[PDB]
């Protein structure tokens, strides 16, 4: 039987890319985010620059995104089998859901949104334009980069056999995920073999899998391999979420989905923090706590608003599970 | 003698003052919003800055602050009983709250966002040092001030006798504030006079005060008239709301406090929303949506990421209680 890291392996310079979904309408927000990644990791260690829309760029933005990218940029449109509601979906019951949530928590009238983060869980990693990579970098616009970054992180990542990468990691807001939990757990209930035997459980539960803590990685920054999202257990995964319909009917994220099946899926030792890399996604900052990697690669954040150890962020969750000693300093954070 | 007699008299330049309560450990992230109020509106027009914080500042944070600044900047320490627990309010409650609520919502754990809380609620205002002053704008650290502004907000806030000023506008998450409307309904049915007939309750309510929408202003942007706050309705409802201990057995925050005093102790032509402001503070934006606005200011925001009248904002609401014309396209962000 040929495992989920049997489809990894193989793959650990590595074939990498950024990649952006993005609307037109954010131009100035993302050439901010470029700025950043340029000026802290991507003049150094160059890789291409895949962006993405669910509708056709601009020329106005296209260029502008040339020129701002020293590396190679390729833009390409999603097919709209990968954002538009699938045949089993109920769209008036969408609607009403929709219509009624929308003052009711972030996103809740947004019927784009929930395209987006159905995109992002099922459908981004198997863009024509990402396939020939093993590797990506997710970047959002209205992002910082708050220090250098001095070695080629894909590198890294290919070298170390890690396969999930991330630095801030949340507490979801549960309106949103009602039932997400229990349809995860009654997928691996009736595919115990991609359950792997030294998984992150912990990370996502604190009963051992009877309820979720809401604890996932924040999406919006990943460093990843590919070939998990390919793989046989994650293809199975999300077409089960996907014919529960939760994306639609609740309004579930591509974190918490991502999330769950790396922390399942995998042996723990894959899933890496980058405690080193400094960043910013509105509200959060990951702060290099570490004076040393902070001072040397010159960050521009203030550690003491490192979400990292606070109560609603999952660091202290994350750095228990993975059995990682928490800085010193970690309590002040839940001051 | 009611609550605007108290406010009339005010209405030479303006007596007024930004206000800046802030951690010394967020020195970077404070000196990037003093660049955006210098370069966006305090050249121009000079106010005096005074900066707030529950413990000494450090000579390296006011050297760097005072360096900053192109008008004069004033440093102050709070008194010991404008941040610490009432003598009414039961310590080991409120820590077992605390620590329930560490993971539930965002610093619910946290002892110093609650102190800080009720800071902004009832004691900036009558810190010694704005005093001297009739109308303040509080700026935090880590803020953006897309476009320029190019007159005297507080020159104009005078001329046009308006109270309360903002921009940004959203629903809060009710599970910080349970009993918040309940304690200020029982406040006016015992104090009517506090009431003012022509009040902005509908913003607030959408069943005429039975319940409260979660409709509040946010306070991290203010531009408003001191003499709200030390109104003699304003005294007695924050009093109020100290005894009765939603600041520390909930988590109540300034903000919907702020507001449903400004919404329903005054005439509602006396709060401004200040659509022309370009402005940012984590996650969340006000862009001008009026385009000779925004490009006579320079704005350097995505409109479309104005968060204005999405749904989960409460700008729908804050347009149709005040009856004013809401711009053309803004069902696009209901999307
Ligand atoms: C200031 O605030 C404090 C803090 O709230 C107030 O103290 C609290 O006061 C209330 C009411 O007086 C007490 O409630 C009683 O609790 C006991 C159970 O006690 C145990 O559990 C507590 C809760 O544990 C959970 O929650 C806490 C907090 O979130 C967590 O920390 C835990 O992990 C749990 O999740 C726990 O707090 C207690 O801890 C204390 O004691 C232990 C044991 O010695 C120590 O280790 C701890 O360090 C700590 O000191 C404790 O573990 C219940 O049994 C009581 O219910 C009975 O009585 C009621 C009376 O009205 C009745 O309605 C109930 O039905 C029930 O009665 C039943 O059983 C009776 C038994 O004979 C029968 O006679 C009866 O017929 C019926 O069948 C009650 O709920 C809190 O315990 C107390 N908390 C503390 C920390 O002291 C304080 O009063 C406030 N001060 C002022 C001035 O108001
Ligand atoms: C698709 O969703 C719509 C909207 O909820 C469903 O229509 C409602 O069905 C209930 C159940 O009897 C009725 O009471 C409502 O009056 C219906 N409302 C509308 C908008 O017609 C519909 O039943 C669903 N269809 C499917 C596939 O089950
Ligand atoms: N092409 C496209 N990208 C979108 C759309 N909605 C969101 N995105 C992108 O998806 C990512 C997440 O969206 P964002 O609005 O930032 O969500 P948030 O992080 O939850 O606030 C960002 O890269 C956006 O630019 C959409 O309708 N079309
Ligand atoms: N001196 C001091 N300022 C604080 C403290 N907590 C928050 N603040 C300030 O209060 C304002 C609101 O705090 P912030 O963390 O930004 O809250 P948020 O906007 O809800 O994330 C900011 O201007 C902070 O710098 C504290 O414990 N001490
Ligand atoms: C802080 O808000 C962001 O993160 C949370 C947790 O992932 C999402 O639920 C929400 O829609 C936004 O994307
Ligand atoms: C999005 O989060 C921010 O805004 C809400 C609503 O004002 C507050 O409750 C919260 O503590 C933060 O300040
Ligand atoms: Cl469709
Ligand atoms: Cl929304
Ligand atoms: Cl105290
Ligand atoms: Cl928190
Ligand atoms: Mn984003
Ligand atoms: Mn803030």
């Amino acid at each position: 039987t040929k495992t989920t890291m049997d489809y990894i392996t193989p793959s650990f310079k590595p074939k990498a890319c950024y990649v952006t979904l993005v609307r037109n309408k954010e131009l100035k927000g993302l050439l901010s985010s470029i700025k950043y990644v340029e000026n802290k990791i991507n003049k150094k260690f160059p890789y291409p620059w895949v962006f993405l829309n669910d509708e056709p760029f601009t020329e106005e933005f296209k260029e502008a995104v040339t020129k701002a990218v020293s590396s190679e940029v390729k833009f390409g449109i999603l097919p709209k089998e990968h954002w538009s509601y699938p045949e089993w979906i109920n769209q008036t019951k969408a609607a009403e859901i929709r219509a009624d949530a929308a003052t009711k928590y972030i996103y809740g009238g947004s019927e784009s949104y929930r395209h987006m983060c159905r995109y992002q869980s099922g459908f981004f990693w198997r863009h024509e334009l990402l396939e020939e990579y093993d590797w990506y970098w997710r970047v959002e616009p209205d992002i910082k980069l708050y220090c250098d970054i001095n070695y080629d992180v894909f590198k890294w990542m290919q070298e170390n056999e890690k396969v999930y990468g991330f630095t801030v990691s949340i507490h979801e807001y549960e309106v949103t995920i009602p039932t997400l939990w229990q349809t995860s757990m009654d997928f691996i209930k009736k595919n115990p073999e991609y359950l792997d035997e030294n998984n992150l459980m912990s990370f996502l539960s604190n009963d051992n899998g009877k309820t979720y803590n809401l604890c996932h990685f924040w999406s919006n920054f990943e460093i990843a391999n590919l070939n998990l999202w390919r793989s046989p257990a994650y293809r199975e995964y999300f077409d089960t979420l996907d014919h529960q319909g939760g994306f639609f009917y609740e309004r579930w994220g591509d974190a918490p989905v991502h999330s769950i099946a790396a922390a399942l899926f995998l042996p723990k030792d894959k899933i890496h923090y980058f405690s080193d890399i400094g960043y910013h996604h509105p509200p959060y900052d990951n702060c290099p706590l570490d004076k040393e990697v902070y001072n040397s690669n010159n960050c521009e954040c203030d550690q003491g608003n490192d979400f990292t150890f606070q109560g609603y962020s999952c660091g202290k969750e994350y750095y228990d599970a993975q059995g990682l000693v928490k800085p010193k300093n970690w309590k002040k954070f839940r001051e």
